[PDB]
């Protein structure tokens, strides 16, 4: 459980369910390598992306597929995705929750980082 | 558990702990009557404010004491509090989570409303 | 002009036009007394609320009538209004912009305080 | 000018001054090609990025160098950068303002698209 993603919908006042999320990690040659992916649950949460063994230090990009979410609801949104790019585990393993709050022309994101 | 408040700190990347929260309900004479109060836990959550019997229809104000929070951390913030004012339980009982994300000169708030 | 209010709409990607805004000043008995008010322009702005002479230190509340805004657009909203409560302090910079970004079940607000 | 970027600082309550901003356009092979760049002004704004003739429909990415911004202020930041990815569409309004509100572990962004 070192990486969890939580997504909320600011139009509905609800969890954002069935949101696709893709995680990438920067490789030594500066390309973005696929790392993990999944879908938010009925609570708007996505657990089980990685393990503490797999989730090594690096630069990670969490791409939340907001356009796909809004289009499935019949809405034409502004953004293609919401991206969150950060260095992880640089002073040892941490647990990361990446949260996003979505509207059709806006989003907010925050991180909660805890030390187990 | 029909009303829960969750507070996050956007400077630290952490739950906002020990945040005082006061809830008021508009009375028939248009004054704000004290309704419930409490403090966020180490997870940034405040549970147990009210009961489904007590939490009747009305207009409620959730005042999150952000200035007091920032001052206890040695920071001089802009706002006195963050306030969230809404009509509750007008089409029957609902469960409400009021969330706030705090910075010294800014805040965001959202509501998650679910039907049990 | 020491106080400006800016309102944006996160659903339509636009300024929030013709939004009623009321400013109150906290009185000695802790009641809120009306101070200034108006409606946002086509750019989502409300200028001319007060003057340097009038805008003394104290606690002010800016109430933005978001419920009426959303209903006039045909959208069901959560909040009754958004309110921003702050202290004006002469030791800090002299122009205050209160900005708000509105969604039906959420809002964001920030202060930009400059000289 | 069809594209403007506005950056605000939620810790200091100010414009985010001298922030590097890079705009990229998605190429046919899905790579990001540099399109425009600059540094925000004293008002937190970056004007003059492109012209109507240059700013054709397509997918664009605006990368805001928030990590450098925070470090120059002595504050420890979470993100490497903030990036805003969107499609320019000629069927919608013609001026795009991309606004971002920065905190060390969070950011908010909105689009204001007007004629
Ligand atoms: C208790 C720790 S947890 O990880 O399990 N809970 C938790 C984590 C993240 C958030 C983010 C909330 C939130 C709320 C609003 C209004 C926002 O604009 C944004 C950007 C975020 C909330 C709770
Ligand atoms: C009037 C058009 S303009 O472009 O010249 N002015 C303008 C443009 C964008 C903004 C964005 C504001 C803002 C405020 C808050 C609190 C936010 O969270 C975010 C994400 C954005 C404000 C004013």
């Amino acid at each position: 459980c070192p990486l969890m993603v939580k997504v909320l919908d600011a139009v509905r006042g609800s969890p954002a369910i069935n949101v696709a999320v893709h995680v990438f990690r920067k490789a030594a040659d500066d390309t973005w390598e696929p790392f993990a992916s999944g879908k938010t649950s009925e609570s708007g949460e996505l657990h089980g992306l990685t393990t503490e063994e797999e989730f090594v230090e690096g630069i990670y990009k969490v791409e939340i597929d907001t356009k796909s979410y809004w289009k499935a609801l019949g809405i034409s949104p502004f953004h293609e995705h919401a991206e969150v790019v950060f260095t992880a585990n640089d002073s040892g393993p941490r647990r990361y929750t990446i949260a996003a709050l979505l509207s059709p022309y806006s989003y907010s994101t925050t991180a909660v980082v805890t030390n187990p």
